[PDB]
């Protein structure tokens, strides 16, 4: 959990947003598309949505695995 | 269950998993495959699934037998 200790110590939203977006390993094409934006709102919203989708898919996969265990 | 209760203080919980697998009635080949497995999580989930299935079979046997007495 050492990647969560580099997002504190300062009070500038832009730098923290940039480093959080960088820390999330995404595809290079989507990284370039994010970098193409001049503001941060749209890219932060996209990253948040992608992370929420990934968490939902992980939980769904675990629950489906348990359900398939019960089914077999 | 006295064998399992006599080894409560035994360390190396892989031993505990193997003993729980050995104390439940299924294929002896399955017992040997689980015991010789080096990893713990895989054997843990496999034995948990076997316990789920045999608990299901015994509970369904109990309710079937209740229906047996009711139908007679």
């Amino acid at each position: 959990r050492y990647q969560l200790e580099a997002v504190k110590g300062t009070s500038d939203p832009a730098m923290l947003a940039d480093t959080i977006a960088y820390h999330a390993t995404w595809t290079v094409a989507e990284k370039q598309e994010i970098l193409e934006l001049t503001d941060l709102e749209a890219r932060l919203k996209k990253v948040l949505g992608l992370l929420s989708r990934d968490l939902e898919r992980f939980e769904l996969d675990k629950r489906v695995a348990q359900r398939v265990k019960e089914q077999m």
